[PDB]
């Protein structure tokens, strides 16, 4: 199925790992925000929010917002292997709630603060590194994540990585290329290495993350 | 079940409407944020992220992040009534995906930009009204929502409000008390009035919102 994306994009990488986890092959279509590919006719026609990534199902069904896509992929494509779906997206209300919680934490907090701190330094006007307030706020998000991982192998608990691990795995890999020292958070560091070593597509994650590093030189 | 919250809080109001929708009674636990009530031992012990709202289930299960809670309430408490659950949280992968999409849109975009624009004016350093960039970015989120509603009764489609309508209904009600003129977006304005007129707990939403207005005066 059609996947409009960009390698350095964390959300896109999140979807890439998830697709690999469920055995779906994505028809990669590089949506270089050049010429305003997202503000383009055909595209805006699919996603009026012109945000990336954007998925177009066989029936032309259009979906964007990585995390929503991740769930979609599992529910519609991973479910053939009930053991898998349950591993990546636990059906128990309590377990799933924690997964959802982490997914929301990832968008609204973990990546949000990452961007709010770095985007001003790498884009637009390119600010001379830093804004202490945003740095602490960003580090606070890492402290949170570190706590979530206290005595846990995976971000949302459980015995196997979930959709949440992949999502946050994408975000955190971006933190690394950004040059932040994750060693400063034992659990995150530990989880990162470990998870990156057993997850499907971890390779495209790291590779795409590296691409994003292009901005941090 | 224990519900730590605050009236003017949009996320809290989102959960309040949802609880009413599924017939759950929350024994409210007003958690004053002004005074680190969310920063004391007992609380941090439940939610290390000390964020509000926070829900504690009959058997000591702790949950935070309104949207995750909304889903939880439906899955665990609304399900006794299949039709109810399917109305508020459609089980079809595509339908649900749109719901999820909107929920993420709400946290990451709609409310995010609302706060990024107003919080600097009514909180901490009450900046002399405005930051043009953030204003356009915020209005852009409204344009998107307006488009989502083009020829649709509910934010995520369907012939009945979903969890997404309630969540965004909380956010938008906050936009109103903030003094923004929603008439500038027909669909949003239309959807708002209508929805606020048929949703369970809508009153509590308008009222709690009013409380938040405390900051805008």
């Amino acid at each position: 199925m059609d996947f409009y994306y960009l390698p350095g994009s964390a959300p896109c990488r999140a979807v890439q790992m998830t697709a690999a986890a469920v055995g779906v092959e994505l028809n990669l279509k590089l949506t270089n925000l050049m010429a305003g590919e997202h503000m383009k006719p055909e595209f805006l026609k699919l996603n009026p929010q012109h945000c990336i990534p954007t998925l177009v199902d066989e029936d032309g069904f259009v979906l964007w917002e990585s995390r929503a896509i991740q769930i979609y992929l599992v529910e519609k494509y991973g479910a053939h292997d009930a053991d898998l779906a349950e591993r990546l997206y636990p059906s128990d209300p309590r377990r799933r709630a924690v997964v959802h919680q982490r997914l929301f934490f990832d968008v609204a907090v973990l990546y949000q603060r990452f961007a709010e701190y770095y985007y001003p330094q790498i884009f637009g006007q390119k600010v001379p590194v830093g804004d202490p307030g945003r740095l602490r706020s960003m580090e606070q998000a890492l402290e949170f994540l570190n706590t979530f991982l206290e005595g846990e192998q995976y971000v949302a608990g459980g015995d196997d990585p979930t959709i949440a691990d992949l999502s946050i795995l994408a975000t955190i890999a971006t933190y690394e290329v950004a040059g932040y020292d994750l060693r400063r958070y034992e659990n995150v560091q530990r989880w990162y290495e470990r998870t990156s070593a057993i997850v499907p597509g971890a390779d495209k994650n790291v590779e795409g993350a590296k691409v994003f590093g292009r901005y941090f030189t």
